[PDB]
């Protein structure tokens, strides 16, 4: 599924991530537009053997189980199918473990080359929140 972008802003906030650790909604918005283009069935194949998934593009290396990623773990106990879905609540519970991580909002890549430092407030734009 493709999300509008204040259809996503809305889901974001239903699920608690306004705000969240002191991110505003903004920058999870942001974060999702760059990593997956509010895909959620968006999928990246790393170098290294790893895959990222879903809207949030969650890595297996550590996050989620593929089984196909060597030495990974699954700290969101969770398949990597299950960040495929509609529904992006498993993406949103196991992102909020992320960000939690050390190192705050840096975990997305996207995140840190486009959203960090600017102003996020305007991807909220036009959103009934």
């Amino acid at each position: 599924k493709v999300f509008g972008r204040c259809e996503l802003a809305a889901a974001m906030k239903r699920h608690g991530l306004d705000n969240y650790r002191g991110y505003s909604l903004g920058n999870w918005v942001c974060a999702a537009k760059f990593e997956s283009n509010f895909n959620t069935q968006a999928t990246n194949r790393n170098t290294d053997g790893s895959t990222d998934y879903g809207i949030l593009q969650i890595n297996s290396r550590w996050w989620c189980n593929d089984g196909r990623t060597p030495g990974s773990r699954n700290l969101c106990n969770i398949p990597c199918s299950a960040l495929l879905s509609s529904d992006i609540t498993a993406s949103v519970n196991c992102a909020k473990k992320i960000v939690s991580d050390g190192n705050g909002m840096n975990a997305w890549v996207a995140w840190r080359n486009r959203c960090k430092g600017t102003d996020v407030q305007a991807w909220i734009r036009g959103c009934r929140l």
